[PDB]
């Protein structure tokens, strides 16, 4: 029906409020789904942009649960699913869409939570539940390049974007070339790799097969496809074996490991990427940074660098022994068939 | 009868000689009781100090064990329950005064052995012996601060209250003031919070507290006593609960961990104690100290960082596995009742 080519129009513009209108329709968002900084001037806005769309769709008012959790996350905060807090959030989040059985009240729900939840965290809560309901199927969404072309793009060509958009009318406007190997100079050698690290192909292929294949998400079936855990090993390790093939082909040896963690880590990288979400900048990583015990109360990491020394001792161990603990104290084999997975 | 009372004479100026008369009493010790350096000349002293004592204890001569072991701590040693070596030589002793099961022969034990044994030492195995002897129960032990005040107070006092006691007559004494706030100035933000580390009475209940439920004595009994590993953890718990709360009182974040031994320690700390029993002074430690491999031949002591570092990771396998493993290699679970036992 149009319902799922109407969920496509929340991917559009992630900032700007919903009720400014996405492509040629917009929504008829009703008084009390204005944010709390808008809804006292509901009448001026909700008339502004009121008559010039094609299509107005409407949108019914229902219950909608608390949002609490999910708006604990700050608007202009960075999200990453890396954090332990933000996989509470988000695995919260994606339950409350997941959870809504109709897709006319997924509509509603996404229509008034969109502008009160962060950009990122909003796009990857929806993303993982269209892909993964059943009457929200073989549904094509756009590339999250279109959608925060901050995380692949050098901040500089941003102002020329606006410039160009605001001085040069349509049709005239100049291609916007993007920056290519622009991270570091010739002074460092790991600069050449820049046409495989910094693609846009690659980083993507990277975002996306973590979307399919999650390690943590409510309900241990969309976490549970078949050997996921060789996928994790082989993927990844196809990507250092490509990455070892380019380095050789750029006069590099083969990448080092990180032996050690307490020592030095001698390759130091500043980005060059501007979140515009949280209109800051990403911070850089200086030559010889070393590691250093986190405590990070608000994203809910409190763990020393012997923690992660302990999980790979043991882990050596197991792997030597030929055999794990579960929980329960029994021993499972890593045998030919399943051990690596 | 006399003899409770006797005994708490003991605990009477420790480092004169037991023949130089305590409170309103002395001791009619034995010739063979006196000790090897005063011996020779002995008759002179019982007669000089015969005098401005009402009464006189008798002392019969007894078998007494070899106090070998006892006496191999030196007099002018100090004395720490820590030190491998030590809990060797007070259990011994203890078991010593433990053993003589009536109390004259207790009272006979005592006096001879006490001018050949640390006074520290001394201290703590009557202490013991006498807390949990049957006949010697319920008796009102002297406090530690009053039998060695070195451990207590600065050691500038000492040499005002000499000079005060040898000047002037009694009755018309001055109070001594014992200094507060002397072991940092206000540039080392830790001075804050002397009205806690450094009280007396806060140093006498850990002491107390150590010696009714020592980890190391003999048998079970005396160190079995109900859910004191619990107890371990929980008065200890409360000790930095109520240090956590003083910091916050005094402007100052939590009390940071130490994360790993390799590491400095930034805050030094020197106590300006001065031991009467070693004549010497307790070392202090420099801002950014760091931890050493320890080879104390005398001690007995050879003990490596590392093997500090190894027990911290097996006890941390333990814990997250959720059992231990005794000496027979059987398996003991940490539940929630005798878990934290
Ligand atoms: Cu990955
Ligand atoms: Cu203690």
């Amino acid at each position: 029906m149009n319902y799922k080519k109407n969920l496509l129009l929340l991917y559009d513009r992630p900032r700007e409020p919903i009720f400014m209108g996405k492509g040629k329709s917009v929504f008829d968002v009703p008084d009390n789904y204005l944010t709390d900084r808008y809804r006292p001037i509901g009448p001026e806005i909700q008339n502004r942009f009121g008559e010039l769309a094609e299509e107005r769709i409407p949108v019914r008012s229902i219950a909608l649960p608390d949002l609490r959790i999910p708006m604990s996350l700050g608007r202009q905060e960075q999200f990453s699913l890396f954090i332990p807090r933000h996989r509470k959030i988000a695995a919260r989040l994606i339950d409350i869409f997941m959870g809504m059985r109709n897709i006319e009240e997924l509509q509603s729900c996404a229509v008034f939570a969109r502008d009160r939840i962060n950009p990122y965290l909003f796009n990857y809560a929806l993303s993982v539940a269209l892909l993964h309901r059943r009457d929200t199927k073989n549904l094509d969404l756009p590339s999250v390049v279109e959608v925060f072309p901050d995380k692949y793009v050098d901040s500089r060509v941003f102002e020329q974007i606006r410039e160009e958009a605001t001085v040069v009318p349509e049709g005239m406007r100049m291609p916007i070339v993007i920056p290519k190997d622009f991270t570091a100079s010739d002074l460092d050698e790991e600069h050449r790799l820049w046409y495989f690290r910094e693609d846009i192909g690659v980083n993507l292929h990277h975002w996306h097969w973590h979307l399919v294949y999650p390690f943590e998400a409510s309900n241990r079936a969309i976490v549970d496809k078949d050997r996921r855990g060789e996928l994790f090993y082989y993927m990844h390790s196809q990507l250092i074996a490509r990455y070892n093939f380019e380095r050789f082909c750029n006069r590099l040896q083969r990448v080092k490991r990180l032996n050690n963690l307490r020592e030095p880590i001698a390759e130091g990288y500043f980005p060059k990427l501007d979140s515009l979400v949280a209109s800051r900048t990403w911070p850089g990583r200086v030559d010889n940074a070393v590691i250093k015990d986190l405590n990070r109360e608000l994203d809910q990491i409190k763990q020393d660098v012997s923690d992660l020394e302990r999980w790979i001792d043991r882990i050596y161990e197991a792997v030597h022994q030929g055999y794990v603990v579960d929980e329960s104290g029994n021993r499972i084999f890593l045998d030919e068939e399943k051990g690596i997975d």
